[PDB]
């Protein structure tokens, strides 16, 4: 428990912005001299070290300050492959500092977009079962953190990341990058919600569990197969959203799905539509939800 030395980390460009400070990415300089039991971190000879550094205003307020700190605690426990890792952080002085892995294909929102589906669309292809890999590594990672008792809350494909070969990393941007404000709708004073991807129970009762996480991995595998090209209920205003949301609660037919991307068969569209059961108890497991994107999908191509 020391801080990662500051003065190496070397600015190379902005890779976000919000209200209470930014992220960077950063060179590490010279990598090998820091290895060793405090920061037993992954250098490759001949390659740089690239790290992104999330940085905290320093006139933050003190409840943004504990926010910070919150958010260092619970970044310090997830370890798995799926999930963006936590490598230093800076505290013992300002600006308070925490530093990840870098994914250089940004998020994944980003990168379907510039992706076609695999035979006018533009630029390079990814296949469908490179779809289901996407996929099934973003359940992996959920079904990680709720063994761990965290809940997401704002699971879209805009808080994943992409690296090398595919490699998929869930990650939570909070308040520090904000791009995708058509994504969020303001519900009350300052607070604004992901509506699209919210089930019925967040936008009636406030009610965040893994089921509604589960809920919102529905929506996130939708956009996937649709190639990130459509928002999830285009068709309709942020407040006839959460009258759906309201018809769901009363149950009585008039609310209305997602309907089947085109790239997506019968089976896992009925899969995705039992990530939206109005009863939590029947949504799917991400267990089970990552073997049938692993295997069932996979052997019925
Ligand atoms: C510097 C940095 C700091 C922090 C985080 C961050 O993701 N923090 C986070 C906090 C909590 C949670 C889990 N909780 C969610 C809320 N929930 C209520 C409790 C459970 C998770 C999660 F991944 F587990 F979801 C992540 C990302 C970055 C980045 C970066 C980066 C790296 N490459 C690129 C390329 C382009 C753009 N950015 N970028
Ligand atoms: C129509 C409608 C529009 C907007 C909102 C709304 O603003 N919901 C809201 C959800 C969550 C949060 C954030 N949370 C985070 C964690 N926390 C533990 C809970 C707070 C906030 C926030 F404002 F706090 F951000 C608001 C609610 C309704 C409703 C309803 C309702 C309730 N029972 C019934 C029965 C029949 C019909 N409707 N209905």
């Amino acid at each position: 428990r020391v801080d990662f030395p500051r003065s190496r980390l070397r600015f190379k460009e902005k890779l976000g912005e919000g209200q209470f400070g930014e992220v960077h990415l950063c060179e590490v300089d010279s990598p090998q001299d820091l290895v060793s039991l405090d920061f037993p971190l992954n250098v490759r000879k001949g390659h740089p070290l690239l790290v992104a550094v999330k940085i905290l205003r320093p006139d933050a307020t003190k409840n943004a300050r504990n926010d910070f700190l919150k958010e260092v605690k619970i970044m310090s426990r997830l370890k798995d492959p799926n999930i963006i890792r936590l490598l230093g952080v800076c505290v013992q002085d300002d600006p308070l500092c925490m530093i990840t892995d870098y994914m250089e294909n940004g998020d994944l929102n980003q990168f379907l977009s510039a992706h076609q589906l695999e035979d006018a669309a533009q630029g390079p292809t990814i296949s469908y079962p490179m779809l289901l890999h996407v996929a099934a590594q973003i359940a992996s990672g959920m079904r990680y953190l709720a063994t761990l008792n965290f809940v997401h809350r704002d699971l879209a494909t805009r808080n994943c990341l992409v690296g090398e070969n595919f490699t998929i990393k869930i990650a939570d941007f909070g308040m520090s990058r904000n791009l995708y404000a058509g994504d969020y709708y303001r519900v009350q004073g300052r607070a604004v919600l992901p509506i699209r991807w919210m089930a019925w129970e967040c936008i009636l009762m406030g009610k965040f569990t893994t089921a509604s996480d589960v809920w919102a991995f529905g929506v996130t595998l939708w956009e996937v197969l649709m190639l990130c090209r459509a928002q999830p209920f285009g068709q309709l205003t942020d407040e006839q959203v959460i009258e759906n949301a309201g018809e769901f609660f009363r149950d009585q037919g008039r609310q209305v799905y997602l309907s089947r991307p085109p790239a997506c068969p019968q089976g896992l569209y009925e899969l995705m539509l039992r990530c939206w059961s109005r009863e939590s108890e029947q949504r799917p497991p991400f267990s089970q939800l990552h073997r049938f994107l692993a295997e069932d999908a996979l052997n019925t191509v």
